[PDB]
DNA sequence: GCCTCGCGGCGGC
DNA sequence: GCCGCGAGGC
């Protein structure tokens, strides 16, 4: 297993500066943090180990409080003396998601500072796709080693026992092991990142500076006021009642029910539908009405529970302000996922997402900014395809689905009907997707190879959107994965998954995810790059929120004229300073006013 | 306290 | 590409 012996716990003072004294002349040393709850910003730090060698590894227990505890040096000691290590950003740290870390850290006053290799994220730029990051998941496939999962030394369920009550020595094996493995899996992973620029270079200038940006977005989180939601979450009750009618002039009773079960699939018998929501029940059609109004139920329905009715829930007490979490190492392509107040899922164009976004507010005599990426990636797919006509619509400024629609449907751009940009924006946007011709038939659901007509008019008079998508189709079979602008890889395994069915969602994805990941990389880019500025400068703005391409601030209202005018400069400028950038911004009271 | 289906999650303690 | 939470039958 492991236990008492491995690890030496740190109980003095003098033993303290021994190690920090080695920690020192050290070249990288790992570190962990131990706390009294998952909140980075309501947490009491309990103890901290540190790893120098495999085996060679420590647990210093600081507020350890169960019931005849053994004395142990003061946090605010033990701070002291690692402080100077901590700050020492030639003292390069490892560890396992080391924002985490420096949230906590920062809640003493100490602002980590030699964040150099983060073992998640090295798995996350080793391997996407690879499985879970976290790092039990990580010790099995790396290293072999079963570890000692949380639960173990802290119990599952209510009972459980947070850190400071878990016995000094029970404590010191999960820690002590924990920064042990950390450095154990740095050694096996960093060497093979080595070998190869691209993902190495994502590493090192996308990924890990971005984890201090990370911990200080979520710790400055955003200001929402409870009072709109309420309004709003009154009215979404009666809108449910129309549904709950309007899905009853369609049909039908009986119910028992509601809500889902053989209630509503029932109908699938008499109500003639072909043959577990969101999905089957192809209405994608204009009647039946029961797999359409049910549908627009449980969409508002989500929308009351999930935002109007959570939200006001989760105001932080110490800081009267939500704090979003952001997953660094979750998504496929490499952007970032919001969770708890997931933004990314808040409808954009919807009367009923519109008021969601008014309810997060500027606090007193501060505005909200926001810098969006005009849709980016079709000038990355513009970039990515050295396609003339797209990349000159972009030169002079032309709206490209009018130009687009100019071009395909052979027309002078000031007549363009807007009925014909509409059939633009479809074929337009669906390359992006990777769009299977007869996706854009069932998007723009009414015409069959109509379609295929079309894509045949756009690729003759832009060639090089095929040549790019021929070419990565090559490359992804060929190679077994598919590289953005920067590096970063998606690993394709079922390109050649022997006519798997949808081996072509892997076809799909190998055109889509250069075009994703490299906005991604562009928007982390443009992150850095902002935050830098406001560290060195500190002007009053904070950046509080980052959302599928557009980033939310919080200037002070006498400072928006310049604040708006510099991320203008920062953004579309030291990001991919080789694709024609474009930045809105936009300021108003709340986020949608800024929208 | 128990089972199955449907939507939103995956790190850190 | 696999796990969880929450609702409805019960
Ligand atoms: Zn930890």
């Amino acid at each position: 297993v492991i236990s008492y012996d491995n690890y030496v716990t740190i109980l003095d003072e003098e033993t303290l500066k021994a190690w920090i004294a080695k920690l020192e002349k050290a070249p990288v040393f790992a570190f962990a943090t131990e706390t009294d709850s998952l909140d980075n910003i309501s947490a009491n730090l309990v103890g901290l180990s540190f790893a120098i060698e495999p085996g060679v590894a420590a647990y210093i227990p600081v507020a350890h409080d169960y019931l005849d505890a053994p004395d142990q040096i003061s946090r605010e000691r033990a701070l002291e003396l690692l402080k100077p290590l901590l700050e020492d950003e030639k003292a390069l740290k490892v560890g396992q998601n080391l924002k985490y870390d420096r949230g906590i850290l920062a809640n003493y006053g100490i602002e980590l500072r030699g964040i150099a290799f983060d073992t998640m994220l090295e798995s996350y730029i080793l391997n996407s796709v690879a499985g879970r990051h976290d790092m039990d998941s990580l010790a099995e496939r790396w290293l072999k080693h079963k570890t000692i999962t949380f639960e173990e030394i802290a119990g599952k369920g209510k009972n459980q026992l947070t850190f400071n009550q878990i016995a000094l020595e029970e404590a010191g094996r999960y820690a002590a092991e924990d920064a042990d493995v950390t450095l154990q899996l740095h050694l096996k992973m960093w060497p093979d990142l080595q070998k190869h620029k691209g993902p190495l270079n994502v590493f090192e200038n996308i990924e890990m500076p971005l984890v201090p940006v990370l911990s200080r977005i979520e710790r400055n989180g955003v200001k929402i006021d409870p009072k709109v939601l309420h309004n709003h979450s009154e009215e979404l009750t009666l809108r449910l009642a129309e549904l709950e009618k309007k899905a009853h002039e369609i049909a039908g009773e009986e119910f028992n029910l509601s809500s889902q079960l053989q209630t509503i699939l029932f109908e699938k018998q008499g109500i003639k539908p072909l043959k577990t929501s969101e999905e089957v029940l192809e209405e994608l059609a204009l009647d039946y009405p029961l797999p359409k109004v049910i549908l627009e139920y449980r969409g508002l329905a989500k929308l009351k529970s999930t935002y109007t009715d959570k939200l006001p829930l989760m105001i932080n007490p110490k800081t009267g302000r939500v704090h979003t979490s952001y997953h660094q190492a979750v998504t496929a392509t490499g952007r970032l996922s919001s969770t708890d107040p997931n933004l990314q899922n808040i409808p954009v164009r919807n009367e009923e997402g519109r008021r969601i976004r008014q309810a997060f507010i500027a606090p007193e005599d501060y505005v909200i900014v926001s810098a969006d990426y005009s849709q980016i990636e079709l000038r990355i797919m513009a970039h990515l395809s050295r396609d003339k006509g797209l990349l000159t619509a972009f030169a002079e400024g032309k709206d490209i689905h009018r130009a687009t629609a100019a071009e395909v449907f052979g027309l002078p751009l000031e007549t363009v009907t807007s009925e014909q940009r509409r059939s633009a924006k479809a074929i337009n946007f669906g390359l992006i997707y990777g769009m299977s011709a007869f996706g854009l038939a069932r998007q723009l659901n009414i015409p069959r190879k109509e379609a295929q007509k079309y894509m045949d008019l756009y690729f003759e008079r832009y060639p090089g959107v095929l040549e790019y998508m021929e070419r990565t189709r090559a490359q992804a079979k060929e190679q077994g994965y598919v590289e953005t602008l920067d590096g970063r890889r998606l690993y394709l395994p079922d390109i050649k998954s022997s006519n798997g069915a949808r081996r072509a969602a892997a076809e799909r994805a190998a055109i889509n995810a250069p075009m994703q990941g490299t906005a991604a990389d562009i928007i982390k880019r443009a992150m850095i790059a902002v935050d830098a500025w406001l560290q060195a400068e500190q002007p009053r703005v904070r950046m509080i929120m980052q959302v599928h391409d557009e980033l939310v601030f919080e200037v002070h209202k006498d400072d928006v004229d310049a604040v708006a005018k510099q991320i203008h400069q920062l953004m579309e400028n030291c990001t991919r300073l080789d694709v024609p950038l474009l930045v809105e911004v936009g300021s108003g009271e709340n986020w949608d006013q800024a929208h």
